[PDB]
């Protein structure tokens, strides 16, 4: 029993990540097999980042133009492009620790663990979701860029961000592994800001699910409603509409739990209109959102507390 | 900028996480050098966990009557002993990736990170407080047993739990390292319960500092208190009592952001009388109180938003 956010044992990525370092700019790079990924605003000086050209700044730099350091040794730069918003540089070194791997460009709703990475030290661990506004809520300070995202599935490591820029909200924002950006940022110093958010529906409404496997269904009605109906309150408390296709993914958790979805639709509808009176849903006064269902059938048991 | 509740990298502690195998129970042991560790409860039988006698259980056993499997390794069991709650057994080989580590018994209010696992494989990492009754609200089902918390400390890694047994109302209760409980909890099916909980004080505190640094002042007033008549607020909502010596760990947050503990105390009463009023602090609508004064060192900015 319980229900934590848990992210993903992190010591695959761990032996992945090393420092790289242009000029006086150092942050995080990625190595697998004999390639190193990292941000291609390690190339920008202190005066650049308004309107760096990277395409000039790049051809500018010669293969010793970079140090890469894992651990204390040094590894030696063979190669290197730009690839979207990173840079890979070839190594002569490939990574013995390289686990099985994969680049996955996540949906929003979706989430990962990040693991938090200084100078190529790895800091922390904590799990995320890909905001619809295609931000996530992190924990990161200077020198933090570089740090990955990733699932794991089996032995597979699916890396799936990062990270690249701090918005004005305190909110972050990055790439997916082929440099491409989630969301229409940029990585120059702009007027960008995070555009407004919604709650993700499909995900509280896995999380209530869950609770219902840990036992409790206090906050269960006896009635029902149709997708319209629910997504006209939806819009009224910034909640995503739901679709069939959602509806369609809370098969399984709505097997296990004997609750219909649309009958679980009509609580969350009762919960947003009424609020939760005092009470929690495991543990939290609020409705969560960050955990898929997915991410509820990974960590809950597979008999329910009926 | 952002706060989460961030864990340690796990990759030090994923390569020491074994199987041990006795008769029809299997569970997680901890092996490091030529010594795996594990729950004692390994060795009892489906009828024997009401008045288990482990000192007469296991002298009934042989070294090979422990399976210890590594990865798709099977390590030779050359010896054994029961130390407190645990057993340890000696194996032929030593653990090549043993990282730099000690045994620490934590003090209640106190966080570490666990490792949750089956069948000697990792599962997942999450941030976990020793609650003042001695428990932890983890997550945790069938087979997580022998799943260890730990703190890490540069290269060091400080192993200070290892889990044994869900309580009724679904908090966790394990041992040290030393196979001593946290708490009056035994390792066998009796009426045990969790006593009383009381929300840790100095962590509520540490974590109203962590939202300044990160910019906020909201719930700050121009009141200040004396410990004495903090703590009878204290305890009309069930807070542990404030002492000086907490005060005094409060210093370095103090100095930092320019307020005077006494009167972060004196805010943190008018949060308990007057509520938040609909108002979040670091993204919570309640106070916090998994957070350490360490913690929020490790994690925030040296500099604050001011
Ligand atoms: C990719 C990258 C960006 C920055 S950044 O200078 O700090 C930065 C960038 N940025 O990416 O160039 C964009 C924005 C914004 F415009 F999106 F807000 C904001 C910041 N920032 O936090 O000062 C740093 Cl230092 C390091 C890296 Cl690896
Ligand atoms: C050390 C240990 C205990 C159990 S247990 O059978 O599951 C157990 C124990 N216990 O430790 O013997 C005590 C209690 C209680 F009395 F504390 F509530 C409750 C349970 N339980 O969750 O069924 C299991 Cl399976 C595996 C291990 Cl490694």
């Amino acid at each position: 029993s319980g229900f934590r956010k848990m992210a993903f044992p992190s010591g695959k990525v761990e032996g992945c990540m090393v420092q790289v370092t242009c000029g006086t700019t150092t942050l995080n790079g990625l190595w697998l097999d004999d390639t190193v990924y990292c941000p291609r605003h390690v190339i920008c000086t202190a005066e650049d980042m308004l309107n760096p050209n990277y395409e000039d700044l790049l051809i500018r730099k010669s293969n010793h133009s970079f140090l890469v350091q894992a651990g204390n040794v040094q590894l030696r730069v063979i190669g290197h492009s730009m690839q979207n918003c990173l840079l890979r540089l070839k190594v002569d070194t490939s990574n013995p620790k390289t686990p099985k791997y994969k680049f996955v460009r996540i949906q929003p709703g979706q989430t990962f663990s990040v693991l938090a990475c200084y100078n190529g030290s790895p800091s922390g661990v904590y799990q995320c979701a890909m905001r619809p506004n295609h931000t996530i809520k992190g924990s990161f300070l200077n020198g933090s860029c570089g740090s990955v995202g990733f699932n794991i599935d089996y032995d597979c490591v699916s890396f799936c961000y990062m990270h690249h820029m701090e918005l004005p909200t305190g909110v972050h924002a990055g790439t997916d592994l082929e440099g491409k950006f989630y969301g229409p940022f940029v990585d120059r110093q702009t007027a960008q800001a995070a555009g407004t958010d919604t709650t993700i529906t499909l995900n509280v409404l896995a999380w209530l699910y869950a609770a219902v496997i840990n036992g409790d269904r206090w906050f269960l009605n006896r009635f029902t409603t149709t997708l319209n109906d629910f997504n006209l309150v939806a819009m009224k408390y910034n909640y995503e509409p739901l679709t069939q296709d959602h509806v369609d993914i809370l098969g399984p958790l709505s097997a296990q739990t004997g609750i219909a979805v649309l009958d679980m639709c009509a609580a969350l509808k009762e919960l947003l209109q009424n609020g939760m009176n005092g009470r929690t849903i495991l543990g939290s006064t609020i409705l969560e959102d960050e955990f898929t269902p997915f991410d509820v059938v990974r960590q809950c048991s597979g008999v329910t507390f009926q």
